[PDB]
């Protein structure tokens, strides 16, 4: 699949779990429209969430919500979730993965990015 | 001032100088409005954001427009822009500090949320 | 195997490859003894470093060189290298993962483990 | 004071308090020698570890002990410190800022080289 979510865990040292995903896409109207969703397996990864067919030139939306991972985990977090926007194969079909370290007031984001 | 963005460069190791940042309300029609914005100083650091009588409880983001900053310096982005989106708590500290690393493909963000 | 290590590069969005691992055990003398090395394969990542049997309980420096990383790529970055320094197998055998993101002034570090 | 350290908690979003921070200079028979060291104010920043004079080039490694700052909150830390090893020089900027943001299983190093 050309689009590829893996969320870790900073505080325990493990892969986040069960954490909700969803992608949107860009429309004409400039609003936001629903693309793909997932939870992450036991690995922390979320794979086919779409297919190079569907996976379309625009902009996107990945948002992680990382606010229902940490309140499951009794800690009340600091951001409602994290949220990943990017412009996608305008020069050709790309594969991607998108990488996010999870900590209650703190996150980063990291993009992988290679050919088909 | 009960929000402040500090904004730093990982390629340069600097502070990131005049990034664009907006800051935006969540109104009760889900959407979102303009609270504050502004551009980062030579230091990184953007600060008379807000009040503390304007900077009432309710779920703020955060744009700061990473894209700009990097195509400015010659660089490819893989960002748009880094968001950050959080619940402002009169329960917790007072003073919030928005804190984010920037890279051309990854970003990192902390809060500081002090007294 | 039960100690791996991942790098990617925050500049090009992708793994670093090529790039020089080195780990170290403590010895009794508090000195760092030559534990394993090698070399990121093109998907950033370095596997077989080492054993169950041999990956005893004890203190492991695993070095990165980021520096010879980046001068390979014109930069000259801030960082002599990455050292991730941590007390492993305390509590019986556990499978390591040492992630690691680098930019020319800036690293972040995170370490996975999970069970055997 | 052109090195200073600044540390900050991203489990409870606050600066790091108390920590201990040692730096060491590589001496020419390659071992690691004494150079200065403190600990982290209420604002978790670390200065007057040095001086201009006192600070001349050379490779310096500053361990920061995050094993110690977690066990006092009473939670399981991976790693027995954070280690940053860097070669100062008079080409670049003036003054050092090292960054560092803590997490359990993870920590991040930023070097903010500025005049």
């Amino acid at each position: 699949c050309p689009l590829m979510v893996k969320v870790l865990d900073a505080v325990r040292g493990s892969p986040a779990i069960n954490v909700a995903v969803h992608v949107f896409r860009k429309a004409a109207d400039d609003t936001w429209e629903p693309f793909a969703s997932g939870k992450t397996s036991e690995s922390g990864e979320l794979h086919g969430l779409t297919t190079e067919e569907e996976f379309v030139e625009g902009i996107y939306k990945v948002e992680i919500d990382t606010k229902s991972y940490w309140k499951a985990l009794g800690i009340s977090p600091f951001h409602e979730h994290a949220e990943v926007v990017f412009t996608a194969n305008d020069s050709g079909p790309r594969r991607y993965t998108i990488a996010a370290l999870l900590s209650p007031y703190s996150y980063s984001t990291t993009a992988v990015v290679t050919n088909p």
